[PDB]
């Protein structure tokens, strides 16, 4: 795909599964970014409150977003930095995130 | 440096890949989202709006279809505006799609981190 791209990691919750929150966002999402470069614009990260329902919990206990210009510069990234990224997940979790690539239609409304 | 939890918010609307189900995403873009931004007013700051190409397995569809967010000040606002408005939001749905969306308020922790 040509165009603007976002690439989401979304951590499913489980209750009593170890998301360890600060370490992911301190270290772990700002050495990422490092690897990536410029294949990556800029990164997003959030912490699951709740879902629809009230008490409800949230679908994801964390998720993140690489906006990229490019998807293949962003796969070749992660190829060759997959050794270190890949390693460091253990720091935070042991969830196995739902990964997705989605085209990017509205970056934000106000621009 | 606060009591309880007042931050920005992201209301996440996440709507599953279903192999043939419907999603208008041109009416979802251009009619939806800005009725729903409208309604919100100025509890929500900006929305944003995605459409799923793949999973991460070669040839792999999406987890979700389609996916916005409204990234709000306040969680108390946004709810203020539900109330009001949710009626009406919840019923343009059909226009678009019959997937029922997973709806998830998450914490801003990084809004954009070239700011």
């Amino acid at each position: 795909f040509q165009g603007m791209i976002k690439v989401n990691v979304m951590y499913p919750y489980t209750e009593g599964a170890r998301f360890d929150h600060a370490y992911y966002c301190d270290r772990h999402m700002p050495m990422v970014k490092a690897r990536l470069g410029s294949a990556c614009a800029y990164y997003t990260v959030e912490k699951g409150l709740a879902g629809s329902a009230s008490g409800a919990p949230p679908a994801f206990v964390a998720m993140c977003a690489f906006i990229c210009d490019s998807a293949e510069n962003f796969y070749a990234a992660m190829y060759y930095h997959g050794a270190e990224i890949l390693g460091d997940i253990a720091n935070y979790t042991d969830i196995a995130p739902v990964l997705q690539i989605s085209e990017v239609v509205v970056e934000r409304s106000d621009r």
